[PDB]
């Protein structure tokens, strides 16, 4: 009885979200029901410390009765949502410009506290009417795994995931986000999925016919990764003019930083808030 169910808001990978209502403060909330060694509480928990205007903010974490819940604040929409939403005539440039700017302000903090995400997509990138943006989930991947479906048995979702994953390296980086982001970003210049693989081999192959097939001489290490065939075919790099027309050669620069194929290369959440992309961003609101 301490939070009231007002209505279900959406469904993540591993739990449902509802708005609620807390009783004793009249506070509105998003609260986050997941059912069921494991320091997952423990690590989770860790994050009520780990605020920023970035991050969605994690107000509690209660573990009762063999489920885990999540408080948050409320936030009303997500990335996806407002890009199919904006699908006729497109999210404006400054507003691409301002989300990203205020993605990589969070991503910069969370990874100077060596915190990933590894699970970055549209979904869980939430809006409010103000002009923020901030990033949904810390903490989940890690401490269950990325499964292949999620507690409702939809397929999750590969299109964002950094080739060292797909190619089977076992330690992951903070560049693993920066992969996602620029994905992401590539999405809402376009209008469209940058590599919208349907499986681990799809993606892969759309990263590759797009990128160049990784060698030795852009990615060291990369052909004794556990995952790596030598029979991939070998695809020509396309030019990124090709790619995500019509952003301007700051936009097209940044991006290709950010899709460096080698982990230790791609260019950090710090860098890029660095970047002459930023020279002229401003914070509209939608
Ligand atoms: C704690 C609530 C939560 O995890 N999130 C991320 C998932 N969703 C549903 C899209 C959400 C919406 C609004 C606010 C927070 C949260």
């Amino acid at each position: 009885e301490n939070f009231q169910k007002v209505e279900k808001i959406g469904e993540g990978t591993y739990g449902v979200v509802y708005k609620a209502r807390n009783k004793l403060t009249g506070e509105v909330v998003a609260l986050k029901k997941i059912r069921l060694p494991s320091t997952a509480i423990r690590e989770i928990s860790l994050l009520k410390e780990l605020n920023h205007p970035n991050i969605v903010k994690l107000l509690d974490v209660i573990h009762t009765e063999n489920k885990l819940y999540l408080v948050c604040e409320f936030l009303h929409q997500d990335l996806k949502k407002f890009m199919d939403a904006s699908a006729l005539t497109g999210i404006p440039l400054p507003l691409i410009k301002s989300y990203l700017f205020q993605l990589l302000q969070g991503l910069a903090f969370c990874h100077s506290h060596r915190v990933l995400h590894r699970d970055l997509k549209p979904q869980n990138l939430l809006i409010n009417t103000e002009g923020a943006i901030k990033l949904a989930d810390f903490g989940l991947a890690r401490a269950f795994g990325v499964p292949v479906r999620t507690y409702t048995h939809e397929v999750v979702t590969l299109w964002y995931r950094a080739p060292e994953i797909l190619l089977g390296a076992k330690y992951y980086s903070t560049a693993v986000d920066i992969w996602s982001l620029g994905c992401i970003f590539a999405e809402m210049v376009t209008r469209r999925a940058l590599f919208p693989g349907d499986s681990e081999i799809d993606q892969l192959f759309r990263i590759f016919r797009t990128l160049g097939t990784p060698d030795e001489v852009v990615w060291p290490g990369v052909t004794s990764m556990p995952d790596y065939k030598p029979s991939f075919p070998k695809w020509a790099r396309q030019d990124f003019s090709k790619v995500v027309p019509p952003l301007d050669e700051d936009g097209r620069s940044l991006l290709s930083q950010m899709l460096h194929y080698d982990p230790n290369k791609r260019i950090s959440a710090k860098a890029a808030l660095a970047h002459p992309f930023f020279q002229d961003v401003t914070k509209p609101v939608p």
